[PDB]
């Protein structure tokens, strides 16, 4: 059985959690562009604290991450398309008006930048949990935020687009790799991928429960 199928079947039941978690706050994020912005934020964020942490992996030579470069550093990142969407849409003082980060999202950079230090390679499960995800569910929210705030095509989306490598071959090449070397990994190794990838999903739905949504 493949590392991916075992992670998904495990992350079954937190996934719908996510997506009702999720799904019951777009509508009150499209009901005010300032609003979607401040919570792409959130997960500008997050993205530049995973990206940072792989860069200096891949920096020191980690055996393990240095194996995924092509697939990492081939579009996968997300952090600058996120930080062109914060900008275009909350203009100068966007870094203001993303207001202070919740400690939901401080535990998860710590965390991450955690990872990065001490086991490089555990890095690749939050990968494949946010990246993967992006590349994916995020095909829905770019559609639905093009539509709500009349969007022209190439602006107000980066955070989801994918204009070089396509998101569909950048998913499967990362998911074929990821899979061939999690099976050459120690069962341990294999155990702590499941629970980092549940750890992804749970770091994820604290900060969007910490997010603060207006009444209105």
């Amino acid at each position: 059985e493949p590392l991916t199928k075992r992670l998904s079947k495990a992350s079954r039941k937190i996934h719908n959690v996510s997506n009702s978690l999720v799904n019951a706050r777009l509508i009150a994020l499209f009901s005010d562009k300032d609003l979607y912005a401040k919570a792409l934020g959130c997960f500008y964020y997050v993205f530049v604290a995973l990206e940072a942490a792989l860069d200096e992996a891949l920096k020191k030579g980690d055996a393990d991450v240095s194996k995924f470069k092509d697939v990492l550093k081939g579009g996968l990142y997300r952090a600058p398309g996120f930080k062109q969407d914060v900008q275009h849409y909350l203009g100068a003082t966007w870094q203001a008006q993303l207001g202070t980060k919740s400690q939901a999202l401080k535990d998860y950079e710590a965390h991450l930048a955690s990872l990065g230090r001490s086991s490089p390679a555990l890095l690749l499960a939050h990968v494949y949990t946010q990246h993967l995800a992006m590349a994916s569910g995020g095909q829905i929210v770019k559609r639905w935020a093009r539509k709500i705030f009349q969007l022209p095509d190439d602006v107000g989306t980066a955070a989801f687009d994918y204009t070089g490598e396509s998101n569909n071959t950048l998913r499967s090449a990362f998911k074929k790799q990821f899979d061939e070397w999690g099976a050459a990994q120690p069962q341990e190794l294999q155990d702590q991928l499941l629970s980092e990838h549940l750890a992804a999903f749970g770091h994820n739905n604290a900060i969007i429960k910490a997010f603060p949504l207006p009444a209105t």
